C-alpha cells in the first residue's frame, strides 16, 4: 500500500514503485506544530537516476540517498526542484555534497535565495512563461502558470504516463487549503486546466503531499481552491 504519514517517522524515507524505472519517495516533516507527508519522484535515466524534489530537509534527504543506494543502487546524478519551498529544496546542499547536480528554474532559485532556503546550483532555461515545456532526460518539465506558488512546475514521465503535480495538485482526501502563503488563488484553476490540456493521457497523478490518483485530482484541486476563495 502507499505509505501514510503515521507510518513514516521523521528522518525515514520510503520508496514506492509506480512503474518500471519510476518511483515516488515519501518522507515526513514537521511544519507549524504538525507532521505531514511529502512526495517526490525518482526516474531511471539510463544508468543514472534523476531525482524530482528533495525529501524535505537535510536529514530526510540523506536518508533518501541511503534508501536509493540500498534499494536501487544506481547513482543520483541530477535533481530538479519544482518550487522554492523547503519540501523541494531543503536538502539540496546534501545532494550537492553527495555529487548531485541540482537544478531549478531561475524564478525558483531567486525565490529560494530570498526566503533563506537552499539554492539549486543550475538554472533551467526555457520555462519563463506559462504553457512552456522542456525535455530533461527521461522527463518533461512544464510550467502551468502560477498556482500553489508562482514558480511551480509539474513533471511528466512519458514512458509511464506519470504526471507529477507537486504542490499545485492536492490529493483526494484534502478538502481545505494548505500552505497558500505564496499562492495565486486567482490564476491557480487556470494553470490546472493548462495541465489538463497538455497531459490528457496521464495515467497516474502524484500530488506533492498524500495519495496518488488520476486526472480526477486536477478537478478536485480546482474545487478546493475555489471553495477556499469564497469561504
Ligand atoms: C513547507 C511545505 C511547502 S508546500 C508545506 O507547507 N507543507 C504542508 C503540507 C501539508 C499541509 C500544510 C499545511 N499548512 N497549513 N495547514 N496544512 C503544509
Ligand atoms: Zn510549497
Ligand atoms: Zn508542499
Amino acid at each position: 500500500e502507499y505509505p501514510t504519514v503515521s507510518e513514516i517517522p521523521v528522518g525515514e524515507v520510503r520508496l514506492y514503485q509506480i512503474a518500471d524505472g519510476v518511483w515516488s519517495h515519501i518522507a515526513t516533516q514537521s511544519f507549524d506544530g504538525a507532521v505531514y507527508p511529502s512526495n517526490g519522484l525518482i526516474v531511471r535515466d539510463g544508468d543514472e537516476l534523476l531525482l524530482i524534489d528533495t525529501a524535505w530537509g537535510a536529514k530526510n534527504t540523506a536518508a533518501l540517498l541511503a534508501e536509493i543506494e540500498k534499494q536501487i543502487g544506481l547513482p543520483v546524478t541530477r535533481a530538479v526542484s519544482t518550487h522554492f519551498h523547503d519540501d523541494r529544496v531543503g536538502g539540496v546542499d546534501v545532494l550537492r555534497a553527495a555529487g548531485v547536480a541540482t537544478y531549478a528554474s531561475p524564478s525558483t532559485r531567486r525565490l529560494a535565495e530570498v526566503e533563506g532556503n537552499e539554492i539549486p546550483t543550475h538554472s533551467l532555461e526555457g520555462l519563463s512563461s506559462s504553457g512552456d515545456a522542456v525535455r530533461f532526460g527521461p522527463v518533461e518539465l512544464f510550467y502551468p502558470g502560477a498556482a500553489h506558488s508562482t514558480d511551480n512546475l509539474v513533471v511528466y514521465v512519458p514512458s509511464a504516463s506519470v504526471l507529477y503535480g507537486g504542490c499545485a495538485i492536492y490529493e483526494l482526501s484534502r478538502t481545505s487549503a494548505g500552505n497558500v502563503a505564496d499562492a495565486d488563488l486567482a490564476e491557480w484553476p487556470t494553470s490546472i486546466e493548462r495541465i489538463q490540456q497538455h497531459y490528457p493521457e496521464a495515467q497516474f497523478v502524484i500530488p506533492g503531499h498524500g495519495l496518488p490518483g488520476g486526472l480526477d485530482l486536477l478537478k478536485h484541486t480546482t474545487n478546493v481552491v475555489k471553495a477556499h476563495t469564497n469561504r
